C-alpha cells in the first residue's frame, strides 16, 4: 500500500488553542507501522504522503497562549525555522483556503496518478 501510490493526505491544520489531539504516523518494512499521540500543535500542513507531519509556529504569542500544546515531543522532519516567511504562509493559505484543512488520495495502480482533493468545510 504505502510502498505503492494510494493514499496521500494534504491538510492545512486549523488554528485553535487547546482541546484538540493529533496523531503522528511512521512507516517501516516487515509490514510494521507506528503512530504517536500528542495534544494540539502549532499550525502548518500535514504531509501524509506516507508518514510525515510538518508543523510551523504562527507566532511566539500563540506559544505563550498555548505553551502546553506542542511541548510534548512533536514529530517534524526538520525544524524549518521561519521568521517573516511565516506571515507569508498564513497570507498564502488565508487568501485561498482561508482556514480549512484538506485531504488527498491517489493511486498509480491504474497507470499514472489519479488524485483526489477533498477540502475541509466548517
Amino acid at each position: 500500500q504505502d510502498l505503492q501510490a494510494t493514499e496521500a493526505n494534504c491538510t492545512v491544520l486549523s488554528v485553535q488553542q487547546i482541546g484538540e489531539v493529533f496523531e503522528c504516523t511512521f512507516t517501516c518494512g516487515a509490514d510494521c507501522r507506528g503512530t504517536s499521540q500528542y495534544p494540539c500543535v502549532q499550525v502548518y500542513v500535514n504531509n501524509s504522503e506516507s508518514n510525515s507531519r510538518a508543523l510551523l509556529h504562527s507566532d511566539e504569542h500563540q506559544l505563550l497562549t498555548n505553551p502546553k500544546c506542542s511541548y510534548i515531543p512533536p514529530c517534524k522532519r526538520e525544524n524549518q525555522k521561519n521568521l517573516e516567511s511565516v506571515m507569508n504562509w498564513q497570507q498564502y493559505w488565508k487568501d485561498e483556503i482561508g482556514s480549512q484543512p484538506f485531504t488527498c488520495y491517489f493511486n498509480q495502480h491504474q497507470r499514472p496518478d489519479d488524485v483526489l482533493l477533498h477540502r475541509t468545510h466548517d
